[PDB]
């Protein structure tokens, strides 16, 4: 055994064909195996990978469906936070058994979320393994237009999209015993945190905009705290978070002690939102793109002379 | 835990800057958490994406610079079955403990590959999992330039580049406990077959010359009759094979059986040899091709009327 896959082969070829049927950059005919891409000539390539394992980075009653979604997502997440326009991907799909049924599953969470953002499925491998998917994205930027991690600038305000520390908290909730992630809850606060768990949302239309308005991005996949040390540690800069005003949910707030809320808003892993600075005057120009996104933009911080991210002015 | 780490984290990241300094078409600098690659403008891209899972496609005794060598070797035969340039690859690997060691031998093994065929390692992820190596390799090829799997003509010549069923023996051996993988032995034929296996060499170099002389062209993988089974299935002729023609090397000949060489030769995995079909008054000029390219090269059939694939006759 141990045969690879590759186009053609794919269970999930049909649905890869209807679209790149629609893209002029991809050629991809019936009676080929393998696509031909375009890039455009004045653009660059970026491109992210990762893998995500069965037990490791979802729990193993994680559904097919939700398997599919975020693995993209955690790829898409990559690609807004530098300000890329999603073009391509392939899929390496490692499982123990041939099962039908679960990569058909596995293909309705995928597209779903890749049609959204017209990423297109152009190859991959599907072979014997533990259960893991490892999904590479390639994604475009005119010059000089990608958003970078070192660019922040004294005095900068600090921005946080959507909300902080959901997944974190329906994690706390499934290991206390508390929620169930392989099926729908009908209990409205458990299942948003459910969703911000298995389905986060790539927040790729603001990181195409944010070129714009901002001097420096992020993702924050590893918790605000690491991943906004980023930016402070490759910008040279002291960050400071104001935590009161951090945004959170709802459902977690309602859920989670004020404590375990504020920690899996601070620390909490699989946010998939985007962390950014900009000009203080900025501060309008925000409010509106909040609003023409119907997406929140929460300012939380400022960027100041030092080192490291602090919290309530504390960085120990 | 779960963290995935990308670029600038990637133990590996000095070797990598390393080969990104000499490359144009690469803009990654020190402080840079992502590269910026330029393709070429009137090229296209081709993508493979392959995943050697631990115990599945290698046994688990294979030793990091073996695993590094076979995971990148098996992405560039299939862009050599293509005629694509190699430009640059991601690689995403899942380990279960952090081994410096062992990353430090694995990238001794994927670099010493790479650099023979200037492909260029630009980005990926490393992250907790069973043992799982998943390579994403991009090439180009001029417009029309491609090799495909669906033109062979009637009349041609079938012809494959090396040797056959060398890594099927040396399974075999290892197979009947007469071969161990994880140290060299000083018994040449059986040294011999273990290479390989271990580390089988891509045959990109005959690939970028093929579209002067071929008409169409398959990576051997899955042994010699399933993979011409492609041509001859998507060509829409028979291909016949000669089975006394086929090229087995001495260590095969002298290690193996008669008949267990020739199953081997016919049927074995993992040969990663170039198979393809050319047009009868191109011998002379393969033969030539061969000496320039210090690469046997050996007509084994042809193409004809009909369907499937055969040996001395027969299709069953
Ligand atoms: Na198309
Ligand atoms: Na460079």
């Amino acid at each position: 055994h141990h045969h690879h896959m590759s186009l053609a082969e794919f269970a999930l070829i049909d649905r890869i064909r209807a679209r790149t049927l629609e893209r002029d950059d991809i050629l991809l005919g019936i009676g080929d195996d393998a696509a031909l891409l375009q890039p455009r000539a004045n653009e660059q390539l970026v491109v992210t990978a990762d893998t995500l394992n069965s037990g490791v980075h979802f729990p193993v009653e994680t559904r097919a469906f939700d398997i599919g979604w975020k693995t993209l997502a955690v790829n898409l997440s990559d690609l807004a936070a530098m300000g890329a326009r999603p073009a391509w991907c392939t899929l390496a799909l490692s499982l123990p058994e041939a099962s039908e049924d679960w990569i058909e599953a596995f293909g309705d969470g995928f597209f779903a979320l890749a049609d959204q953002h017209d990423i297109a499925l152009i190859g991959g491998d599907t072979t014997r393994g533990p259960l893991s998917l490892s999904v590479t994205a390639m994604g475009q930027v005119g010059r000089g237009q990608a958003l970078r991690r070192d660019r922040a600038q004294l005095g900068d305000d600090i921005w946080v999209s959507g909300t902080l520390g959901d997944a974190a908290g329906a994690l706390r909730l499934w290991q206390q015993g508390a929620l169930n992630l392989a099926t729908a809850t009908l209990l409205a606060d458990y299942e948003s945190l459910r969703l911000r768990l298995l389905r986060p949302t790539p927040r790729v239309t603001l990181g195409l905009r944010l070129r714009a308005f901002a001097h420096a991005a992020v993702d924050v996949s590893d918790g605000l705290l690491a991943d906004l040390g980023h930016i402070a540690a490759r910008s040279n800069v002291a960050a400071h978070v104001d935590a009161d005003s951090l945004p959170i949910s709802h459902a977690l707030r309602e859920l989670l002690g004020r404590d375990d809320a504020r920690d899996c808003a601070l620390r909490g892993g699989d946010d998939y939102e985007l962390c950014f600075t900009a000009a203080a005057d900025q501060r309008d120009a925000l409010h509106y793109l909040a609003e023409s996104l119907d997406l929140p933009l929460t300012r939380i911080g400022r960027i100041a002379d030092g080192q490291g991210v602090h919290v309530d002015g504390e960085a120990a």
